[PDB]
């Protein structure tokens, strides 16, 4: 589980999204696997905005934060999953680490701010939904 709080946004994962984020709905997307609810108070995480190819994530089950080399934001293929079927994920950069279902939501960082959260991985594997081009999550 995890979220990004910036601004009056909560960015979370679409297939962990709650009754109250479908109903304070700001954006979705399924083949990125994101979800943005609006919220009352302000948030403090900042959001990257860059190309960076090195960061930090948050392993929760590992409760760990790992340094990481990811891809670049691309169409992936992801396996069937309870969650989707198998398909083109959208946005996806991957990393070799850790991850489990309950790994989704942990924040990759680096050195300009959040770059994105768990969403893919297995075997070694540990893929990460993109927030950086989504510029509007900076304003309103
Ligand atoms: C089987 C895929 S996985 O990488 O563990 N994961 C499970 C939860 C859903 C993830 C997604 N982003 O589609 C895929
Ligand atoms: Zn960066």
């Amino acid at each position: 589980s995890g979220a990004i709080y910036v601004g009056n946004y909560r960015v979370v994962n679409r297939h962990l999204a709650t009754h109250n984020d479908w109903a304070n709905l700001v954006w979705e997307d399924s083949s990125r696997d994101l979800l943005v609810s609006s919220t009352t108070a302000q948030g403090c995480d900042t959001i990257a905005r860059c190309d960076c190819q090195t960061g930090v994530y948050y392993c929760s089950s590992r409760r760990k934060h790992y340094p990481v080399s990811f891809s670049k934001p691309s169409l992936i293929f992801v396996e069937a999953s309870e969650y989707y079927p198998a398909r083109y994920q959208s946005h996806l950069m991957l990393a070799v680490g850790h991850s489990e279902p309950g790994d989704c939501g942990g924040i990759l960082r680096c050195q300009h701010g959040v770059v994105g959260i768990v969403s893919t991985g297995g075997n070694g594997l540990v893929g990460f939904a993109d927030v950086r081009d989504l510029l509007w999550l900076d304003e309103e």
